[PDB]
Parts: structure tokens; sequence; C-alpha cells
């Protein structure tokens, strides 16, 4: 039995930027007041991951990444409602405390609590549950599930059906439910409209599944890697360009293309030049550009705000607007009532023991979504 | 007794950047198909036509400026049909051709027909109708109202109510529909709501009065020159700030004002810093800010694209997201009904021969609107 115990498990901890992730043993504290001890059983490899390996995500190291993933709850600290022993549950990157001024909001979801903006790498309480090798490990995003076994703060946490396929819903904790939102409640594409997508890996492919839901009449999928083509259009697209393949500027393709601009532009990549390529395809009276694409650390990018004054909409959004707590389980529901699907998105399945193969695959352009089975 | 003639009248003509205006004759031509010949009642001062003169605004010279003015209509070209000799009328200097893919979407208003993306200084045929000294002389956003008299295409004029105060009324023409639709449609400012606004003249004065109209509970206005703060006061603002007595950064001052960001902004200058200022300042997960300021010519701003990821909205808008020919007669019917105030914006007026007096008002920082009357 584990409950009020330290756990020794296994983990995947990233002791500096641009190394392999060590597999390892590491010890997990009990919870505290108003946590949740974790049992993992399934987690996505997201680039945003990545960017942790690469420096492009600055967050403290050494770290535990992980963010995409659904698990059992094995244990939960004093004054914790929300969930029991045995739950399944989707750990939330983006907390909902349910009090700050964005959770009260209509129409925030980028809770004052996140750990995100200012990273960090600590449970709520400015503390970290992890150890290895004697040396504290930080968290991130409050999540922590690249482990057996993880601890969060109750406002990270959401119960879900107890019926979950948790090797597939684990994409609910991130891409899927980024992607679809960004399209749906971010962007609200409308029915009839011309969409364009920057980047076809497993967000930008959920960019693409929310956009035919509203009803989109085209959707141009735009990548550098026509290996993403075919995927694309199955979940889609109506046709897709490659940048490489054309003397122009990608911009000046798509305005020709969509007789003087798209409705609704996506930027699901993370890259500068193509959050302002993306801006400027969209139609200069009443065309909306998404940032979705989490950006290089600390650099700016340069654009002429003549863009902007002529009508365009400009906005971005972090986990597709949703508010986690509240949308996570009506999003599993909707999955189990075949309201969209995830298998999609997911190419490769490998145990956690692979973790590194999987960073590969992704690197390579060789997958969308792994995931990782504990 | 002039219809089908050449009229030899006064105009005020540009031929140089960074001088006066030159008050002289002028040969303005008959209306062709599908244009109007009006004299002109009034003509405000707005700060883009000094834009013209200072080279921010980059339009062909020689020019005739003005665009914000009231006419009454001296001829029609053939196959007029929408106001006839004797009608008032405003210039629109934002057209509205009824059939461009714009004009036909529920929200565009910047009608592809427009002179300001790449102005060519010309009528919608691509000649002019202005004669000076023997020399063609360009036209301004297909209105120049700095004349006796001018020649517009027709998707470029609105009838308005014969018993309109046409001295009162041209503001109609610009900075009030501007400053008020930028908060009441583009920006779409609640009930509640703490707004921030920067650029205190007839624009942001006009804002104000918007913000005031939707309901906000504050509104903040933000202006270098505190002389301006008493009217702004008049018209709306709960409080004002100048950026010059601090020691912190406005963006930072405003954050702390509204505990954690405003709900909506409005950048009225044009500057690139204080349109990145102006966004920075609204609230990081669901704040809106509106670019109004006309940037200078081809510069472009440097921003952090994570000020969007967050959930900010960024957008833009020329003549305050209306619908030119739609909106103008029903705004002076509005004002004629006395659903908002006019004579808050001008503080001084003048004879059209005093025009250059009038710009010496607006550069010193004395005037908010100079009314020349012809
Ligand atoms: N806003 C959020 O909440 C959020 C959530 C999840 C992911 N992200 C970010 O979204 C982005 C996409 O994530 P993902 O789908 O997991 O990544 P991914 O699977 O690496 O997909 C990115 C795609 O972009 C393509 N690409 C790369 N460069 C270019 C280019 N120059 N032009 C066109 N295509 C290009 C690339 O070939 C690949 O198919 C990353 O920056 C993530 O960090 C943000
Ligand atoms: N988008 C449109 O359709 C549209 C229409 C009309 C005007 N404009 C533009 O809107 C802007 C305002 O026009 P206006 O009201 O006639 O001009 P204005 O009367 O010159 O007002 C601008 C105000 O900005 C103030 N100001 C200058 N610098 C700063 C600073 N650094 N910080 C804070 N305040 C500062 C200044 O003191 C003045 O009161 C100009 O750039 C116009 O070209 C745009
Ligand atoms: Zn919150
Ligand atoms: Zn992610
Ligand atoms: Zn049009
Ligand atoms: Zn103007």
């Amino acid at each position: 039995s584990t409950a009020g115990k330290v756990i020794k498990c296994k983990a995947a901890v990233l002791w500096e930027e641009k190394k392999p992730f060590s597999i390892e043993e590491v010890e997990v504290a009990p919870p505290k007041a108003h946590e949740v001890r974790i049992k993992m059983v399934a987690t996505g490899i997201c680039r945003s991951d990545d960017h942790v390996v690469s420096g492009t995500l600055v967050t403290p190291l050494p770290v535990i990444a992980g963010h995409e993933a659904a698990g059992i709850v094995e244990s939960i600290g004093e004054g914790v409602t929300t969930v029991r022993p045995g739950d399944k549950v989707i750990p939330l990157f983006t907390p909902q405390c349910g009090k700050c001024r964005v959770c009260k909001h209509p129409e925030g979801n980028f809770c004052l609590k996140n750990d995100l903006s200012m990273p960090r790498g600590t449970m709520q309480d400015g503390t970290s549950r992890f150890t290895c090798r004697g040396k504290p490990i930080h968290h991130f995003l409050g999540t922590s599930t690249f482990s057996q076994y993880t601890v969060v703060d109750e406002i990270s946490v959401a119960k879900i059906d107890a019926a979950s396929p948790l090797e597939k819903v684990c994409l609910i904790g991130c891409g899927f439910s980024t992607g679809y939102g960004s399209a749906v409640k971010v962007a609200k594409v409308t029915q009839g409209s011309t969409c364009a997508v920057f980047g076809l890996g497993g967000v930008g492919l959920s960019v693409i599944m929310g956009c035919k839901a509203a009803g989109a009449a085209r959707i141009i999928g735009v990548d550098i890697n026509k290996d993403k083509f075919a995927k694309a259009k199955e979940v889609g697209a109506t046709e897709c360009v490659n940048p490489q393949d054309y003397k122009k500027p990608i911009q000046e393709v798509l305005t020709e293309m969509s007789n003087g601009g798209v409705d609704f532009s996506f930027e699901v990549i993370g890259r500068l030049d193509t959050m302002v390529t993306a801006l400027s395809c969209c139609q200069e009276a009443y065309g909306v550009s998404v940032i979705v694409g989490v950006p290089p650390d600390s650099q700016n990018l340069s654009m002429n705000p003549m863009l902007l004054l002529s009508g365009r909409t400009w906005k971005g959004a972090i986990f597709g607007g949703f508010k986690s707590k509240d949308s996570v389980p009506k999003l599993v529901a909707d999955f189990m009532a075949k309201k969209f699907a995830l298998d999609p998105l997911i190419t490769h399945v490998l145990p956690f023991e692979k973790i590194n193969e999987g960073f590969d695959l992704l690197r390579s352009g060789e997958s969308i979504r792994t995931i990782l089975t504990f």
C-alpha cells in the first residue's frame, strides 16, 4: 500500500538542455493538503516537451517534463473534494482555480495560477515533490507526466469518465483540445469559410478537425514536410501547399488561392516568420489569425501595423481557450459519444522506457503523436 | 448655372511636404459618369491631414487634402442615383462600393476601392479632376475636401438629412465616427469594463464617448499633454494619466491601476511604441487592444508574440469599422436626435482661408477640432 508514503518509481529526468532524457528511479512524496498523487497510464509527446529539451521554452532544470497525459488517482491530500482514489484523471497544464479574475471571466482560460508565464517549476506551495539521486527535481507546468507517479495541485486535475480509454484520451490533455478549441472557440470558424493552417503536426491536425467541424468550405494545410499532407487531407484539408515549392512568399500564394485572403489562419508551428505570414494571408479587412505555436524564448517579431489597421484581428491562446477543469471532462464525454476522433493523431504507441525513441520520431518528422504507455 | 462647366474656385494645394498650404485658384472639371461635384460648406482638420504634410501618411503630391467634411451637391454625372443636386452630403474617405467581398461581408468595412492602402491620389478611373497653374493635382482618399468644390465617385458620398447642421456633422466624416465606432463596434466595449485610451485628441475623445455610451465603469485617458485632461473628463474619462509623471513604463502603471490589466485599450496617437504599450496594458488572458492611430509610413513595430499567446486580442480598424455609406446617414440622424454630442470636439472655428492657422493650432497642442467654413 502507498498512501501517506514516499513512492520510489521510474521517471524520465531532463538534467540539462539538449541531452537525452534519463530513465531512472525518483522519489515521489505523498500529497499535501489540496494535492493529488496520480499513477500515470499514458502520456503523449507534444512538441512543447521538446521545446524544454531544445531551450525554446525556458523552465527550471533539472525537470520531469510531460504535460499531455492520463492516469488513475493513487491518493489525495487533506481537503480534496473533486477526485478520489481510483478515479481516472487528466492533469491540467493550465489550471482552473475558479477564484481569479480570469477564471471568473466568461472568455478567459489562462488562470493566474499557471506556471507558464513565469515558470517556477514547483507545486503551488513553491516546493517540489520529486527527488532523484538526493537532488530536488522541478515540476513542469504543474503536471510532470513523464513519471510513473506525479503529484499535482487539485486545481490542475480533472476527473473523467471511469470507462475512458486513457491511451487515447490523454491527447485531450494538450494537443487535441488546443487545436480543436483554437478553431471552434478562439477563432470561431464559420460555416462556408476558408481556413489556412500552418503546421500539420498533432496540434495542426486538431485545428483542421475543428475547422471541418465548424463547417469550413476550404481548409488549406501548409507544411514544409509534404509527408504530412496525406493525413491532413484525411482529417479535412481540401488542399495542401509546401512553401518550398513556390518562388513567391506563401502569404502571396494563399492570398491568390483565396481570391484576396483567407477568413481564418492559424500558426501551429512556433516560428516568428510564420506568425507574420499567417497574419498577412488572412483578408485585410475582416480576417482573423490565431497564434497557437509557442515562440522561441525572448524573441520579438517585426510587423507592419497597417496589417491590423485595415481590420484584421490577431489573437493567440493557450489550450484552445478552454477553461480546463470545466472542459476536459466534457471533451472526454464527447469523445466517448463519438463526436470527434483521436486515432488519426496517433502514429506510434511505445512503452514509456522508449521515451527517447519517441522524441527521435518527432524530431525526424516521422510521427504525429507517440503515446507512451506505463 | 455651372452644370457641365469647369468651375474655377479656391483650394488649399499642398505642393511640397512640410510647407504651408497654398490657397489659390484651381480648375474643377465637371463630374463624369457616376461622379458627384460638391460645393463644400465645412471641413475639419484631422491629424491625418497633417500626416500628409509631415510625410507620415504617404500619398502622391501635389495634392488637395481634406477628408472630414460636409457640403451640398452642385451637379451629378450620368447614372448617379443616390444623390441629387441640392442634397446635403458627407464625402466618404472609405468608400462603400456595395459589390466587393468586403462590402458583402457582415463585419467588413474597408472596401477594396479605397485609396488608403496603396494611395494613387486619383478618382476611381485613375484620373484627376483638378488643375492648378495648368498642372494636374492629386486627390486624397477620393475626397479632397480642402477646396470650395470637389468631385467624388458616387461610392464615396452619402446623402444626409436636409436639416443637418453641416458645420457640426462634418465630424461624422472622420473623427467622431472613427473613435465612437472603434469603441462600440470594433472593440465592443462592455458594461462595467475598464478602458484605457491613448491619445486625447478629437479621435480619442470620441473613443471615450463610445466607451461611456457602452457603459464602461472606468475610462483611463492617457496623454503626454495634461492640457487635454479636462475635456477628456468632461466627455467621460474617470481619470487621466501622463506617462511623463511616472518612473515606471505606463503599461505597468495601467496594469497596477486596473488590478491586472484593462478590459479594452485603444491606441489613438500613431506611434509604434504606444501600439505595443496599449496591447501590453490589456489583461493578458482576455484583454482587447484596438489600433486607431495611423503609423509612420513603411515602419515596422517589434513585439513579443507571448503577449498574444496568453489570450489577448489585437485588432485595428479604419473609420470605426462602419460601413460608410450605410452608416453616415444614420449617425447624422442620431446626432439630430441628440444621441451623442459633437460640440465637445470643436474648440476653434475659422474661415477656410485661415487653414494654415488651423494647422498651427493643431500642431501647438491647443486645438481638438478646428472647423473651417467656406
Ligand atoms: N498554445 C498552446 O496551448 C499549445 C499547445 C500545444 C502545442 N503548442 C505548440 O504548437 C506547436 C505545434 O505543436 P505540435 O503539433 O505538437 O508540433 P509538431 O508535431 O512538431 O508539428 C509542427 C509542424 O510544423 C511544420 N513546420 C516546421 N517549420 C515549418 C515552416 N517553416 N513552415 C510550415 N510548416 C513548418 C513541421 O513540419 C511539423 O509538421 C509547437 O510550437 C507547440 O509548442 C501550443
Ligand atoms: N483609423 C482611422 O480611421 C483614423 C481616423 C482618424 C484619425 N486617425 C489617426 O488617429 C490619430 C489621432 O488623430 P487625432 O485625434 O486627430 O490626433 P491629435 O489631435 O493629434 O491627437 C493625438 C493625441 O496624442 C497625444 N500624444 C502624442 N504623443 C503621445 C504619447 N507618446 N503618449 C500619449 N499621448 C501622446 C497628443 O498629445 C494628442 O493629444 C492620428 O494618428 C490619426 O492619423 C485614424
Ligand atoms: Zn484561476
Ligand atoms: Zn502541449
Ligand atoms: Zn466595396
Ligand atoms: Zn481623419
